[PDB]
């Protein structure tokens, strides 16, 4: 269990080694304006996504960061968000834990 794939299709997305403890925990639980709860895992790095549109600061869950929707690049499943425009780090990924599958490295 060292890499994370898209649960819906298998696309390679990230690695346990790339988990990032933002504010002391790699895990953050948050809701959007529609009341949906997400268990977000922060990653320094991810791949196999497609970042949609341009960044927005509106309702951002992480102070100083602007967000872009991150879809699985293969199947289009909403996997999380890419954060940018902030400080230490300037950028990171917040990925929705239950949308990934963990397993052995390729
Ligand atoms: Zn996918």
């Amino acid at each position: 269990a060292s890499i994370f794939r898209c649960r819906q299709c298998g696309q390679t997305i990230s690695r346990r080694d790339w988990l990032l403890p933002m504010g002391g925990d790699h895990e953050h639980v948050v809701f959007n304006p529609a009341g949906m709860i997400f268990r977000v895992w922060c990653f320094s790095l991810a791949q196999g996504l497609r970042l949609i549109g341009a960044p927005s600061g509106e309702f951002s869950w992480f102070k100083g960061y602007d967000w872009t929707i991150a879809l699985c690049g293969q199947c289009g499943s909403h996997l999380g968000w890419h954060y940018e425009g902030g400080s230490q780090p300037q950028t990171f990924f917040g990925l929705i834990k239950d949308r990934l599958a963990e397993g052995p490295a390729d």
